[PDB]
RNA sequence: GUGGCAACACUAUAAAUCAAAGCAAUUGGCAGCGAUAGAGAUGCGCGGUGGAAUAUGCUGUUUAAAUCGAAUUUACGCGCAAAAUCUUACCACUUUUU
């Protein structure tokens, strides 16, 4: 999907710009960004940078809080919001 | 009561109940009763299943919901000649009108 426009994260970006009132990524490298970020859609992709952000993702029953680290940068956020069919 | 060596052989009614117990020709269901016809109907062949994996449907388990019916033949590639949201009726949350 890299061809002809590779990234979709608009509502996540609206919340990210809400976080970006003093620093998007600790420009003031990262300090965990204690204000929680709670998205309402997991179809979003993940953009480079975006590190140390507390993302709360919807599972259809709740919001799942997961801290992003360096490995999950080229992913789509719905991969981290399962339906918990453990057994 | 008569006969006998007897087993019993007679003769011999009833008390009491029931509303039918019966009979003959049928018309249908059986055959563990035969003769004539028809079906890969077999024994005659070929290729499958059941062995492996995938697809796909169903039960059962769990999950918040795994929406609901189809249930032995004739249910299980079934309603679905198509579910990424919508289709969608089920759940979590937030609202709406009686």
């Amino acid at each position: 999907s890299t061809w002809k426009g590779p990234y979709v994260a608009v509502s996540l970006l609206q919340e990210v710009v809400a976080l970006a009132r003093k620093h998007p990524n600790w420009w003031n490298i990262g300090q965990k960004a204690p204000e929680v970020i709670n998205t309402y859609s997991r179809a979003s992709v993940i953009l480079p940078d975006f590190i140390a952000c507390r993302f709360g993702v919807h599972n259809g029953k709740s919001f799942v809080g997961m801290e992003v680290q360096e490995a999950m940068v080229g992913h789509r956020l719905g991969e981290f919001a399962p339906t918990k069919a453990t057994v």
